[PDB]
């Protein structure tokens, strides 16, 4: 009985791929897919930030889209101290990243009869007017409706729909004002206070940062974020209006895109191209878009960035059920693994680490279906795909990258261990997919925590100092790699491993390839 | 825009099929995945599964681990009352199918409370007493559970782990009795009744037959049902039993082999073999083996039966969210949706239907994901990866298949029209997956309510009576096909399609293909 | 019992169907690519036409550039003399195309010595006298000779190379007046009768169709030939041109363009698009470009006509040797059998038959090494790249032909008859490769002998008054198929073919398709 696949890794066509995956066919320790943790009043702690890490959390991401930049930033506190209790062991020690989600845009309704607690109800078939009077910011109710939008009427169409309180309420546009629009209730039901609306197959008006946005990216910046998880992407503009905002000091910061609605789906290309990442933010997409139709644009996406070799983000329900219970549905369980199968970078917990009741074992949950599903990809056909993708660049770095992998199979190395600064070697090997993990040594903290937007990506830390010698330097940092594969169990002293590294100390890039043999 | 994924559908690569998959590429009406659905409490009734019919069930599923024959025969007759109140137009009539779920070896809990609906909340934590005296067996509480495994206690150990409702509930052994178990609540949760209890690890000898499913099998023989769901089926000899229980007065029902458990996948190639067909059965399955490894199996059986040529069916828990919730979970948009790529001829409702708040939901969603994962299917690659599989056979009519869905990609057409009476014929077409609907014209109601079993055949109980002169009979039925597609809005006059008869009575199979404009 | 490569139509990839070609291997009965003979002086007779035909000989070519109108009209009547022959058993009568081959834009040498059959030694070194003095026109000689174009002068150097004979004979201008040419003789050879000469790389501006060719044109269409190889086409408009002066009488022959020239290479695809077929004429083409350069021309043309679904036809220097020899080399059994493996649907005959030694011997050569190579061919990834190119096309008869090729590979049927009148329903079928004879029963002699220029396709003439029922008239025309079918060994009783008919009269194609068994 083989490991990891390899009786169905060598299928003809995709069909004998799948007929030949086997149960009994264990696979590798190490799980290639990033593992993103949204942080909260469940997962805190110092403690549970501990078994967070212990349990496969690779990304604590930050909520903006509630508390105050005085809890954030006891959360990153936190994290950073958990991080660092293992720091003590640089071998077993590993880096973990910081995302800051914003809040992003919103539509917000008023208050129900003057109060934050009160609701009405909306009856199906009834009729409701929409007004931007503020005169009615606090006075809505059966009748009226009072929202934030001051543009709507201009963004939306009669025969439209409305949808207040995720989706649950749905209203239909028949009448379009200046300053209002009159619509007939379809999906009735109460109406509380400050309720969310959506548009959807709107091309909205609405800046690609609010003000608060604005606040809380500087705050990033100043926080030292890794990377930005970037609310109601719509268009390329967007991307740009908050690379600027980020600044020349925090030109470094990776900012993903959130994919949340019709238009971020329809002008994807340029997003993507503005983009640094994607994440398939299935939530609001799901209530933007029919919710049958989300699969389509998850595997577009995801398609679409595994072409351009970026890094995509899937999130959203993944293991849902799992906020109340310790094993999820088995929907679930095959939600992460297709996902995988897709070609995600990175695999997302919101609900379930952020507030449940078993964040651990979501945590563990994701890391065991990670790698079961990355023993199963069709890896043979995946590269040829791929490298057909890109054929048309001529690059080196990918040349390298391609010729490593394509010999990773070959021989089957155990690990693939690529000498980086800046982390693009590295990245454009994962792109190209090998089956075995990426270890990635770097004397650069802050690639090293990025590391973890790409797939396979293992990052360590060089926390010495250079020598004298290019030669040795590099041989060094190579043992390095070579003591924590071990430490960690990808790989034992016989095994065969494919070393990348830059000839000189100004390389530029891992221009040199080598099959070795491990200590 | 383009339709039906058609630009996708150009796609010379699989990673350039996902590329191309657009949210704005509009379906057909035509729905291909059989949509199976558990009869109970919430479904029973005969006003509602009028509702169902509509919404889109096509198989009735009952369940003979819950309920009573009478409970049975109740329901079966209200889905034949619910379905024969559309017979009277010989357009708009859908055949429904009736099967049977066998209990097999399974152990199974007492009553709540004296009721098969009611259930009772489980604490983390508390104390919970597994008992066989019979004295419980309708008295089944919080504090006290019945079961119907008397060995129960030689097969267990103090510590060992009892598992409760598909993995539910997971109770730890504290102390074993003579006739009892003292455990423990691992987890909080609802206890409904009869539930299914999971020894993983524990020697469990159970007859392939019981004494009691002799008597549900007799029944169903009894009641006609047209299909048998064998529950845990683990060698082909099981299968042979249940041939052998259904004996020459039922042998031209379907025997549907369920596999929820190790041996059941270890052995699935003699299983398929011996079977008339397979269901995946996630949630015993899921539980028995590692959660991790269902997608696995999923994924492995249903190639298998696809290469086969042999229906499989997709189940448990896949909408499971719907059960409390009018909308899905996102990974239960996925899960229904990578079903049906991962090509399984019908999906399947549980709980969804059978006792949840919103059954008619459930139905039209997964309606609804269904029309949308099928445009998604990679056709071209999937035609050409069966057609190799089959290389081996030579088959007459398996060669009037795909030459007849070749041409239909070729020229598009709207449906193919088959004329069949064991639904033979039309069972070689569905095999070869065309995107176009199958109608199936037959005289045999068996057949009919059969053949949704199979992938895209939409069957049409011709009614006339057999015309003295072969070819006003064959064009007769044809008629029947153009005149219900018409109906069913799959196509119009003018469209194209691909009609399969025979040349000659008795020919023996659709000998004949031609291509026929609509009229 | 290995036959037909049927081993090797089973591999994966290029490379294992290669690795699998059997010699012992046996090819079947039917030679499906089309033989085309230069008739000359040495196969005009009576009684050598009826072996050659007996021998596997489709189309005879009549090359104008040699032989006067009178010769060529004798030559003509010959060939449908010892064809009718064979009018005696309608089963046995094989229906041979006659074809025109056009002078064109050349330069053309005289008689040497008032011959034509007359031939010349030519010694290195040697001194020859290029002259436009009509008063040697007929008196070519060792000495002397004389040419057709009287700027020759002005479009050659001193210096500069002339070309006789496809490139035969190298000649050096030595000096030049206005008059004549003094050349030296740069290789020994033969030389002949209103022989080629190849100004290689200058500015000739001959006419796309000489007031000659004109007179040729309208005398083939009095000649009722079939077709014509239009020499020297480099563009379109000349194709236009030759349609021209075919003009209506002549609108049903068919135009095959020949390729041989930089030019037509150049301007293929124009070309292409507006002739019926093409010919690959390597005698004058490889002296025209670069020797090392034609099999590029070649394999593009080929594949192009592939492609479009257009008669191609590989011409020259097949089979040299067997002028003189009554075995061909390796080199050129590999050629034969290359170009059929390239797709050729006729390979084509010229000095071999027209002056050779041995016409019958190179003949059988030709049909020998077809069959053996037309089954070496890797049917299913040709159909399969043959219908990524048709991909755009929903044409109905093509959907019909792709059916119908794929059902005869599934079902190894030994045949497929296709009634036409047209011919195009066969065609269309043809163009789809199948391994499988092409049965084309038509009452069109036209149709017929034009059959032969696609690939596989053996034409039958019913000679049958109509029938009045459609029925008993396609039966009995199914019938004639049968017979003939079985008296040329192409299947027996119990065989299985592939029925290519149409529902109704003038049913504008081939709607009706139908697996049968041999009677
Ligand atoms: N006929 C019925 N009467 C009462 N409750 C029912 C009935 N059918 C289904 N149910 C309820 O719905 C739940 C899920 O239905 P399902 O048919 O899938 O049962 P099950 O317990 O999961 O076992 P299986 O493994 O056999 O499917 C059952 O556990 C039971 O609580
Ligand atoms: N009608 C004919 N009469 C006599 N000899 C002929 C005749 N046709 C062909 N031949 C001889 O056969 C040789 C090869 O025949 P072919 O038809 O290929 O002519 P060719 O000169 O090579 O012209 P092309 O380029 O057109 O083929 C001719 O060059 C000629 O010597
Ligand atoms: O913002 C998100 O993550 C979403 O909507 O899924
Ligand atoms: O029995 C079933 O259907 C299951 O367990 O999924
Ligand atoms: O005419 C030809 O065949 C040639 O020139 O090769
Ligand atoms: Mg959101
Ligand atoms: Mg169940
Ligand atoms: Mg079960
Ligand atoms: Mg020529
Ligand atoms: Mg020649
Ligand atoms: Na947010
Ligand atoms: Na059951
Ligand atoms: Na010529």
């Amino acid at each position: 009985i083989q490991t990891q696949q390899l009786h169905a890794a060598m299928a003809d066509t995709f069909l004998e791929h799948m007929c030949r995956l086997d149960i009994d066919s264990a696979p590798i320790t190490a799980r290639n897919t990033g593992i993103i943790c949204t942080i909260g009043p469940a997962s805190r702690s110092v403690e549970t930030l501990k078994e967070m890490i212990k349990s496969g959390m690779n990304v604590a991401r930050m909520n903006f889209s509630h508390g105050t930049h005085e809890y954030h930033a006891e959360t990153i506190k936190n994290v950073r101290t958990a991080t660092e209790s293992f720091a003590s062991d640089p071998i077993l020690y590993r880096p973990v990243a910081v995302a800051l989600d914003t809040k992003g845009p919103e539509i917000r309704t008023g208050l129900i009869k003057g109060s934050g607690t009160a609701e009405v109800e909306l009856k199906k078939g009834a009729t409701l007017k929409i007004t931007l009077d503020n005169a009615y910011m606090e006075k809505c109710d059966e009748n009226i409706l009072w929202l934030d939008y001051k543009n709507i009427c201009k963004v939306v169409d009669v025969g439209s729909k409305v949808y207040v309180d995720d989706g649950l309420i749905s209203l239909q546009v028949k009448q379009k004002g200046p300053d209002f629009l009159v619509t007939e209730v379809e999906n009735g039901g109460f109406l509380g206070s400050k309720k969310g609306v959506n548009l959807p197959g709107a091309a909205v008006d609405l800046p690609a940062v609010s003000e608060k946005d604005i606040q809380d990216l500087k705050f990033g910046v100043e926080q030292d974020v890794d990377m930005v998880f970037a609310s109601f992407i719509r268009k390329a503009a967007d991307v740009h209006e908050v690379r600027k905002i980020l600044g020349e000091k925090g030109k470094n910061i990776k900012i993903i895109s959130k994919i949340e609605n019709h238009e971020g789906v329809r002008r994807f290309d340029e997003i993507l191209e503005a983009s640094d990442g994607i994440m398939v933010a299935r939530g609001d997409l799901g209530i933007e878009i029919p919710a049958e139709k989300v699969f389509l644009a998850q595997k577009m996406i995801i398609g679409r960035c595994n072409r351009a070799g970026k890094p995509v983000i899937c999130a959203t329900q993944m293991l849902e059920s799992m906020i109340k219970k310790p094993r999820p549905t088995r929907a679930e369980g095959s939600d992460v693994a297709n996902a995988v199968l897709d070609g995600a970078d990175c695999i997302m917990l919101s609900g379930e680490t952020a507030k449940g009741d078993y964040p651990l074992e979501a945590v563990r949950m994701q890391h065991l279906i990670a790698r079961e599903a990355e023993a199963a990809m069709f890896h043979r056909k995946l590269f040829e795909e791929l490298a057909r993708s890109s054929s048309h660049s001529t690059d080196l770095m990918e040349a390298m990258a391609m010729g490593s992998v394509e010999a990773s199979y070959k021989c089957l190395a155990a690990a693939l261990i690529v000498l980086t600064e800046s982390g693009r070697s590295a990245h454009q090997v994962a792109r190209y997919r090998p089956r075995a993990p990426i270890i990635a040594v770097t004397r650069n903290h802050q690639t090293a925590r990025q590391a973890h937007l790409y797939r396979g990506i293992f990052p360590v830390v060089c926390k010495d100092p250079v020598q004298e010698a290019w030669a040795e330097d590099v041989d060094l940092r190579v043992n390095l790699a070579m003591n924590v594969g071990k430490a960690r169990g990808f790989f034992k002293k016989g095994d065969v491993v494919i070393v990348l590294t830059g000839w000189r100390p100004g390389s530029g890039f891992t221009n040199t390839m080598r099959v070795v043999p491990v200590p």
